[PDB]
């Protein structure tokens, strides 16, 4: 109403966190546009087979640690979001052969250790390393340098353990990963090593909501935000900036001023043609954006007639030890989340989420099947009634999932994505320092642009040197 005007691009975590701290600062005057006819982004739940369940974000990842995840406070005491601690001490008897059964135990257990093995050296290596990423190295590269081959884990059993300690964390292989940015990883190193399973039909984006009804003028009767500064169905197609102020222009020919704008769309959508900045945005900053990887993970969903997988102690979670590294690996039943509900979830990414989210639900559920039939032979498995094949890469307000930190991309050209432009801010996971790809790294970095912003507004002091 009275003071500078900043309009924040999408509600997504990192956009409803970014308001937020900016209200509480005193800066009022905003305008969130959101794409979408709702807030919360990559939290987002839908309805399969009659219940509710996950598109994007699923767990709390990091709990139990050295220091307090943000978001774990929200779900576990404040909302109480029905959720489960993940045990993944019993994957060495759930690794099914390509052609019928499970392994020997004790074998998959041998390769787990070593796997592990190989990945603590890791972990000593990236201690080792330059901050300026100079000897910086591929997860990859590593792995090679431990186990004295010209290649990582080339046998089906090796590579769906690969892919489960690595791709089914970042959605892409280690070999495009940078060692010195994951090995270890802030998230659990800082919040523990504990992932908990939001199993809640309120949906994990309540935590949005919840964050965005603590500034947002909520209908006392309903409980929906009715704050005209949120604008849903608003599609940022251009923002014009200069010395004087900001324009943003959308799709609906809406053209706003305001002193500065907070940009929270996912690096895929920077990285598309959605939204136009004119000026072009500097190289320095293009060449950051185009560097950094924009992953996609793939949260196939299927409903049985009846349940042909074994449950019990030690069995949500199994592997598939294709041939074909990464094709439908990983496989989680929800005995416990849905009780009683016939459903398997299948964890592709990258190369594989690509192919899938181009070809129809049916070919898909087809092939689905036969790695089904041939996981558990000389059992009758029933034809999946419902399949749900998530499409966030082909979706344009997302192009992506998560980012994820490649080799190649030091520290300081990390910190040229955050950078501002002029009055052009950023935010979203992808430009949280430590916890980039994460729930809580959106919502930190919510907090980290406003505060760059607000010491700029309030403090005036402007110039953001890139390190
Ligand atoms: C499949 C999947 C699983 C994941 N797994 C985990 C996990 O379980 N645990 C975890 O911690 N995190 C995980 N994540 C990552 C996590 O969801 C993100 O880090 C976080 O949600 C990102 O929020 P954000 O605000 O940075 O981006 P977003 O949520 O994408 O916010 C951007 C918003 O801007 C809008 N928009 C984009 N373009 C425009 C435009 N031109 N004009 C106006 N609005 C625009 C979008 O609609 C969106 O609402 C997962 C993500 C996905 C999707
Ligand atoms: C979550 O809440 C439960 C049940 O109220 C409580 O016992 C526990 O302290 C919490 N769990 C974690 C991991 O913080």
């Amino acid at each position: 109403t009275v003071g500078p005007r900043v309009i924040v691009v999408g509600a997504g975590m990192s956009g409803i966190s970014a308001a937020k701290r900016l209200s509480e600062a005193g800066i009022t005057d905003l305008l969130i546009l959101e794409a979408t006819d709702h807030i919360g982004g990559r939290m987002h739940k839908t309805n399969f087979a009659g219940i509710n369940v996950e598109l994007g974000a699923n767990w709390v990842e990091g709990v139990n640690g050295g220091k307090m995840n943000p978001i774990w406070p929200i779900v576990n005491s404040t909302l109480k979001l029905r959720n489960f601690r993940s045990d993944f001490d019993y994957l060495a008897q759930n690794v099914y052969k390509e052609d019928g059964g499970v392994y020997d135990e004790d074998y998959v257990q041998k390769r787990i250790e070593l796997a592990d093995s190989v990945e603590e050296m890791g972990e000593k290596l990236s201690a080792t390393l330059h901050a300026s990423g100079r000897d910086d190295m591929s997860i990859l590269a590593m792995q090679r340098l431990n186990e004295h081959q010209p290649n990582g884990p080339a046998t089906p059993v090796d590579m769906v353990v690969d892919y489960y300690k690595f791709d089914y964390e970042f959605a892409e292989p280690p070999r495009v990963t940078s060692l010195q940015n994951t090995v270890p990883l802030a998230t659990f190193s800082d919040f523990g090593d504990d992932v908990y399973f939001v199993a809640d039909q309120r949906g994990y984006e309540a935590v949005v909501y919840y964050l965005a009804g603590q500034y947002l003028k909520t209908d006392d009767k309903s409980g929906k935000i009715v704050d005209p500064r949120l604008q849903l169905n608003k599609v940022v197609r251009e923002i014009k900036y200069s010395p004087g102020g900001v324009t943003v222009k959308t799709e609906d020919n809406s053209v706003y001023s305001a002193d500065y704008v907070m940009v929270s769309a996912s690096l895929g959508v920077l990285q598309s043609d959605l939204i136009q900045f004119k000026p072009k945005l500097p190289t320095w900053k293009v060449r950051a954006i185009y560097q950094f990887d924009m992953a996609v993970y793939t949260m196939i969903f299927l409903k049985f007639p009846r349940k042909f997988w074994p449950e019990g102690k030690g069995r949500e979670f199994f592997l598939y030890a294709s041939s074909r590294r990464g094709y439908y690996g990983v496989w989680q039943e929800f005995e416990k989340q849905y009780p009683d509900a016939n459903v398997l979830l299948v964890t592709v990414t990258d190369e594989e989420s690509r192919r899938i989210e181009q070809q129809s639900d049916e070919q898909t559920k087809a092939e689905i099947m036969q790695v089904l039939r041939k996981m558990f032979p000389g059992k009758d498995v029933p034809d999946a009634t419902d399949i749900l094949v998530p499409r966030w890469w082909s979706d344009r307000f997302y192009k992506g999932t998560f980012s994820n930190w490649p080799v190649g991309v030091n520290r300081y050209e990390y910190d040229q994505l955050r950078a501002p432009v002029g009055r052009v801010y950023f935010t979203g996971e992808h430009t949280s320092e430590h916890y980039n790809g994460y729930v809580h790294g959106a919502y930190l970095s919510g907090i980290d642009s406003a505060e760059i912003l607000i010491n700029c507004a309030q403090k005036k002091m402007c110039k953001y040197h890139v390190q």
